[PDB]
């Protein structure tokens, strides 16, 4: 299980999904008991004061690598359903953490705050397929308040498939000081079934990932647990970064090393394959534009 050099990728991802996707199955299930042999705990996500605090009750934050808001003047202040995700070689380049409650607003912007992160990625509609999956987190116009954190709208750009909102968010505590937010926020969610194209994801991943300042926080990423298309979006921006490094590709050992970073990231067989067709997609895009 080594890298994977970039020239012989695409060949491999034939081989993949030749007799019906036969070795991505190999490999997603490789994925999934990657974790059998490893008990990880994640006690503040199960302790009763934190239960009202995670969207779904079966998606934990690991306790080792979990985000720690700085704690109030409550014992369990300090949680919430967010985990360090490793990048390309880079330790903590996001946070993945849940689409939040309207019961964490002030938790989720108190955390940007903390953390000084300047991007946001929302990989979920609100609704989809008339269901609940976040709740709206950010002003519609003008300004918000969620605990010390005001957040003021200033413009938006709505593309076909994704929309950038930029904010400009105030802490009141301090002195007041003031930074730059920006939403990338993927909208393009089918009514029935699944996105079928990569193309549009990756003129996504790359436009948000090179709006990453020097020297910043973490990149939160989120959609509505927090670990499918999360995980998606955080391994395909990281082999694209390998590629740009090393010419090279590790799909299979990056995913299995971030599991133990948050529970299920990539939850699904299809979303594995979507990680493949856009790097697919990034390869063949170069040397033939
Ligand atoms: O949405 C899913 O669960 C799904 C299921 C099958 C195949 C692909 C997907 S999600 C595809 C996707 C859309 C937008 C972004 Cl930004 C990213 Cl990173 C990935």
């Amino acid at each position: 299980m080594e890298a994977i050099p970039v020239k012989q990728f695409v060949k491999h991802i034939g081989e993949l999904y030749s007799n019906n996707q036969h070795g991505f199955s190999e490999d997603f299930e490789e994925v999934q008991r990657c974790t059998a042999d490893m008990n990880i705990t994640a006690e503040h996500s199960n302790h009763p004061e934190n239960k009202h605090k995670n969207r779904y009750i079966n998606i934990l934050a690991y306790d080792h690598s979990r985000v720690k808001l700085r704690p109030l003047p409550s014992k369990h202040s300090d949680y919430i359903n967010a985990n360090y995700v490793d990048g390309y070689n880079k330790a903590k380049a996001y946070i993945a953490t849940q689409g939040p409650l309207k019961s964490t607003f002030e938790d989720f912007w108190r955390m940007i705050w903390e953390q000084n992160t300047g991007i946001i990625v929302m990989i979920t509609n609100l609704v989809e397929k008339g269901r609940r999956k976040c709740d709206q987190y950010w002003p519609t116009e003008n300004s918000e308040e969620y605990g010390n954190i005001i957040v003021t709208l200033k413009s938006t750009k709505i593309h076909a498939c994704y929309t950038v909102r930029r904010f400009s968010i105030r802490n009141t505590k301090v002195k007041q000081n003031e930074r730059v937010v920006i939403q990338y926020h993927y909208t393009q969610w089918p009514d029935m079934g699944v996105p079928e194209y990569a193309l549009p994801v990756l003129t996504f991943v790359r436009r948000s990932s090179a709006a990453r300042m020097p020297e910043t926080g973490p990149v939160l990423v989120h959609c509505s647990a927090g670990v499918g298309r999360t995980g998606t979006y955080i391994v395909i921006d990281s082999m694209l970064q390998q590629i740009k490094d090393k010419s090279t590709v590790n799909v299979l050992g990056f995913l299995k090393h971030i599991r133990t970073q948050r529970n299920y990231l990539v939850q699904t067989e299809e979303q594995y394959i979507f990680i493949h067709d856009a790097l697919l997609e990034a390869i063949l895009g170069k040397e033939t534009e």
